[PDB]
């Protein structure tokens, strides 16, 4: 229905604003663009499902997220990819892990404070109806 399309549009506007807020944070700059294979030719080898905030915007705009849970799965990938690719005790790896945990925690904290639980529940029910 048109009302269901309006609901999904509101979801995309919300997710684009959350993603923009993460992308303008200087801590998260490394997560804004895909990994350049020139710099890291082993990246695409080790990390099966690369994810970054530019890819998330592209997915919102392709109507790939029908619930906030589906969006948080891609935020969780950004975090888990960084924990897996940079697991060493050296400061460069620890800094990337801490920034990735902080992205993830920030996204969840914005959604806890600003997502209406009944809005998420409605999206879930439309999705499950398709
Ligand atoms: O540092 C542990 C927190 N964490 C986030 C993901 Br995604 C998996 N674990
Ligand atoms: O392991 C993810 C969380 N973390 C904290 C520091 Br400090 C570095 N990583
Ligand atoms: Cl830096």
């Amino acid at each position: 229905s048109m009302q269901e399309e309006d609901t999904f549009r509101e979801l995309r506007i919300f997710l684009r604003n959350v993603t923009h807020r993460l992308a303008i944070d200087k801590r998260f700059r490394v997560f804004t663009k895909p990994v350049d294979p020139d710099e890291v030719p082993d990246y695409v080898t080790v990390i099966k499902q690369p994810m970054d905030l530019s890819s998330v915007i592209s997915k919102i705009d392709l109507h790939k997220y029908l619930t906030v849970k589906d969006y948080l799965r891609d935020i969780d990938l950004i975090c888990s990819n960084a924990l897996e690719y940079n697991p060493d005790r050296d400061p460069g790896d620890r800094l990337i892990r801490h920034r990735a945990c902080a992205l993830r925690d920030t996204a969840y904290a914005i959604i806890k404070e600003e997502l209406d639980e009944d809005f998420e529940q409605l999206c879930e029910e439309i999705q499950e109806s398709r």
